[PDB]
DNA sequence: TTTTTTTTTTTTTT
């Protein structure tokens, strides 16, 4: 499952050998004309999406006072 | 400001060269013994981090459905 | 070999 966060940037959700991944990440058009995963990202395990949204008010807190 | 999501993991939030970044990165220990960001992550800019947390309940059921 | 916004490019450590 792909979610559209930007014009070429996704989070995407994975079974990745067993395990599941959610990753955040920039995609490319490349010269076969398709579209793949680009070098700027980052794979989270379920663990660590859990500990991201436990802290996006504190996060959102940080961003509000910039 | 800097919020752990694991073991060498951050979300960060940070003004960089005047623009308010929501970076989600891994970091590693260098030769001098300092903390550095690694190479896996992306820094989002709060637009992209708003549609994230939009489509955080959908992200969560592809989770649970893969 | 190691950041940082809408070419040379994936994939899990509290």
């Amino acid at each position: 499952a792909m979610f559209q966060i930007g014009k070429m940037r996704y989070v995407s959700v994975r079974d990745f050998k067993g395990k599941v991944l959610i990753d955040i990440r920039e995609y490319y058009m490349d010269p076969e004309g398709e579209m793949k995963p680009g070098r700027k990202g980052i794979s989270l395990n379920p663990e660590q999406w859990s500990q991201l949204k436990e802290q996006i008010s504190d996060i959102d807190d940080a961003v509000r006072k910039l």
